[PDB]
């Protein structure tokens, strides 16, 4: 059934998850419309993914309006939960996300990519970018100067376009 399948598509990723003191919360994905995003590919079992959290906390101090979204590759839901509870990041629901890795050719973990409001890639390897202090003013300038041409997303669903459009082929 096309209808059943396409209703799921139009509803794809309509919630992102986060923790507030041992309490798993959710937020409508509509909140992230027109927002710069930072996609953090990582996992609890990844040693330098855990240390990278310190870089992301500094990043968030200097770029509060860039919304950090955790893309998880945890082994177990229990690891996922404890990682969300320690970082307080937004996260995709616990699932297999190898397909996002393939679309963006993610080499290894951790990875961090900065996404414009219209789903363009602002900085592909932002994990290396956020290492030394010059990045702050340079990225303030990059974001300030960036011209956002309007884009209409399939099903008007920005995460479906970002994670599932066929353009990588």
């Amino acid at each position: 059934d096309k209808t059943a399948e396409y209703e799921k598509y139009a509803n794809y990723m309509n919630y992102l998850y986060y923790y507030q003191n041992n309490e798993l919360k959710k937020i409508d994905s509509s909140y992230f419309k027109d927002k710069y995003l930072g996609l953090f590919f990582g996992a609890s079992w990844c040693k330098y993914c855990v240390t990278f959290i310190d870089s992301l906390n500094i990043f968030k101090k200097n770029f509060p309006n860039v919304e950090i979204i955790y893309i998880p590759f945890d082994r177990t839901y229990q690891e996922y939960q404890s990682f969300l509870k320690n970082t307080n990041f937004y996260a995709l629901p616990f699932d297999n996300y190898l397909y996002i890795c393939k679309k963006y050719q993610i080499k290894n973990l951790p990875s961090f990519m900065l996404i414009t409001p219209n789903n363009n890639i602002l900085v592909k390897d932002a994990a290396q970018l956020i290492k030394t202090d010059e990045y702050i003013n340079n990225l303030k300038s990059l974001i300030k100067n960036y011209i956002i041409h309007p884009k209409t997303f399939q099903f008007n669903n920005r995460f479906f376009d970002l994670f599932r459009n066929l353009e990588h082929h």
